């Protein structure tokens, strides 16, 4: 049998069959991927439903994984994209595995896309969202001092900014933050020598990475805003402590490694691990890649580590 067709039904086959004398097409379409195959780990729990806020409302797709016990850790959770694409489908795998490897309550926030809505309507999104759901702690039977903040790629940078913004609005507390390889920024000036590094044929390219900048910035001087890119905020002490994740073939391999440094040296814990084989949005590659697969695992177990 094919090679790559094989690795992703190993994957299919190990887990539980459904019961499909009793499943619902609404189960099937949900629990179930065929474009392409890709594996949705089971969750004790799926809940979609509105968060109501000022100018406009966001959907969030709660998962609270199997054999966790309340009062529950949780995750608010931002998809990457560079800011202008995914959604609550297309990280849905993602968020499964982070709520069954992270034994935590995970919420997908959909947050407003760029061009429609630019910088910084993703990042007040992602701070009210936070807001929002700490708050309502107690509905989601969660344990507020375990509420912690996450995202890959432009969503690790809305989690890293919103921890900023918690700080300087006092609230809410923030007890983790998951940065998946974030574009935390940089100073353009000094480009880090991953951006030309790996510049071309691995997915991330220098071309999309600017073009996601000019959907998602309106001025030049916004790229050195604290809020785009964070790595430049003053003063970083205090912050959640954090795991950043970052990916050898990646551009951004070491923004992410930039910000791991700013955190320490601001006396944040932080651990930071760079996945040797992998590219930046491998998590995109759940089941389909075995690398990619144990790594996302793995960045999920350090969730459950934390928020334990």
């Amino acid at each position: 049998l094919d090679p790559v067709i094989q690795q992703v039904l190993d994957q299919l086959n190990r887990m539980p069959a459904p019961d499909y004398k009793h499943l619902s097409a609404q189960q099937f379409r949900s629990q179930q991927s065929l474009f392409p195959p890709v594996k949705k780990e089971p969750v004790a729990e799926v809940r979609e439903f509105d968060m109501d806020l000022p100018g406009r409302t966001l959907k969030v797709r709660m998962y609270r994984p199997e054999g966790v016990e309340p009062p529950y850790p949780a995750l608010v959770y931002y998809h990457g994209g560079g800011w202008v694409v995914g959604d609550l489908e297309t990280h849905d795998p993602v968020c499964r595995v982070l709520a069954k490897d992270g034994r935590a309550v995970v919420f997908s926030v959909d947050y407003r896309l760029a061009p429609e809505h630019k910088f910084p309507a993703a990042v007040e999104d992602a701070y009210d969202a936070l807001q929002w759901i700490a708050e309502r702690a107690a509905d989601f039977h969660l344990d507020p001092a375990r509420i912690a903040v996450g995202g890959d790629s432009a969503g690790g940078n809305l989690a890293a900014v919103t921890s900023i913004l918690a700080k300087e609005r006092g609230g809410p507390a923030l007890a983790f933050q998951l940065l998946i390889y974030p574009s935390t920024g940089y100073d353009p000036a000094h480009p880090p020598a991953s951006i030309e590094e790996n510049a071309e044929g691995y997915l991330l390219t220098g071309g999309m990475s600017l073009w996601f900048l000019d959907q998602y910035l309106n001025s030049l001087e916004e790229l050195t805003h604290p809020w785009f890119s964070p790595v430049l905020y003053p003063d970083l002490s205090g912050l959640p402590p954090a795991y950043i994740a970052t990916a050898q073939y990646d551009p951004l391999r070491d923004v992410g490694k930039l910000y791991a440094e700013a955190l320490n040296k601001a006396g944040v814990k932080v651990e930071i691990e760079n996945f040797e084989d992998l590219i930046h949005g491998f998590a995109q590659f759940y089941s389909l890649s075995p690398g990619a697969t144990k790594a996302l695992v793995r960045i999920a177990e350090k969730l459950r580590d934390a928020l334990a």
